[PDB]
């Protein structure tokens, strides 16, 4: 499927930026969501809280927000609950401590770009990504 510039294109930062992956960026953030994102994120669903997904409303709401690449990759440094206050820095994946994430210790801050901008793709290609899982 042919995936044009416009929807490689997403917010940078908050004020209105924005950045274009190529092509083979779009492919290594895809892959790595696959194998390291998915076994919480299958979907870009989250079931462990309410309204924390990848959606983009769910990351819009974050503090600070989310729904743009330098947020993210903040993020996958350093994890933060929700509201900002508490440090997930031992409890959420990240490349700041491979010593107990060792499937992260092997990308590098560009690979961190790369499944961010695809975290930001992925719901203009699919109704169905994102949400939250109830039962
Ligand atoms: C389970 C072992 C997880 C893996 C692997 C990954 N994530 Fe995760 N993530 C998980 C939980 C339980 C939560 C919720 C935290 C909370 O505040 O209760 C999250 C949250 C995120 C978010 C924030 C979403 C928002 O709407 O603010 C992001 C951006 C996120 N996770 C990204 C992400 C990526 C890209 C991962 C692969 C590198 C990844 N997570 C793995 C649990 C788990
Ligand atoms: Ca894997
Ligand atoms: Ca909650
Ligand atoms: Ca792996």
């Amino acid at each position: 499927v042919e995936l044009t510039e416009s929807t490689r294109t997403i917010p940078l930062d908050e004020a209105g930026g924005t950045t274009t992956l190529t092509a083979r960026q779009f492919t290594n953030g895809q892959k790595i969501f696959v194998d390291t994102c998915t076994q919480c994120h299958l979907q870009g669903k989250t079931k462990t809280n309410n309204n924390v997904s990848l959606g983009l409303a769910d990351l819009a709401g974050a503090e600070p927000r989310r729904d743009n690449v330098l947020a993210l990759v903040e993020f996958l440094k350093n994890p933060k609950s929700y509201d900002g206050e508490d440090d997930y820095s031992e409890l959420h994946p990240n490349i700041s401590r491979p010593d107990i994430y060792p499937e992260m210790r092997n990308y590098t801050e560009d690979d961190i770009f790369d499944v961010a901008g695809y975290t930001l793709i992925a719901p203009k290609l699919d109704e169905r990504w994102g949400g939250t899982i109830y039962f």
